[PDB]
């Protein structure tokens, strides 16, 4: 349902691009800012360079009337760095259970990234801000 949903804005922060790799929605659908009826490709996003300073918004939800919450998993990639791993992330916000989940994994030391506003208990996952740093 559409009352499942996220919100995730990624924001670089440093000097130095980061990449947007593999996202996949595997529960629900990704839709345009603000209009959960307008679904949208992954495409729209795979690859995507995020320059310094620049911020990059996506948009989850479960399926209208569908009791079945939004899923989905994306990576941070290195352009410099043979598009190497950043970070992995993984984002629940299920029907019919209470815990939402988001699980940022992996390792880079050359990179840090912080991220805040989301919600564990209850209802939707929320709007999360993910910054990225390459140190
Ligand atoms: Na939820």
């Amino acid at each position: 349902a559409y009352a499942q949903w996220v919100i995730i804005i990624i924001h670089n922060v440093g000097s130095q691009d980061v990449k947007i790799k593999n996202l996949k929605a595997s529960w629900g659908k990704l839709h345009a800012d603000g209009d959960k009826d307008a679904e949208v490709s992954a495409s729209n996003y795979e690859g995507k360079i995020v320059k310094p300073d620049e911020k990059l918004q996506i948009n989850a939800s479960g399926r209208s009337d569908a009791a079945a919450g939004t899923t989905g998993t994306f990576d941070l990639v290195d352009p410099a760095d043979g598009d190497k791993q950043v970070r992995h992330f993984y984002w629940d916000s299920p029907w019919g259970s209470k815990t939402n989940t988001w699980t940022v994994s992996g390792s880079n030391t050359k990179w840090m990234i912080e991220y805040s506003g989301q919600n564990l208990d209850s209802g939707a996952l929320g709007t999360i801000t993910v910054d990225t740093l390459k140190k």
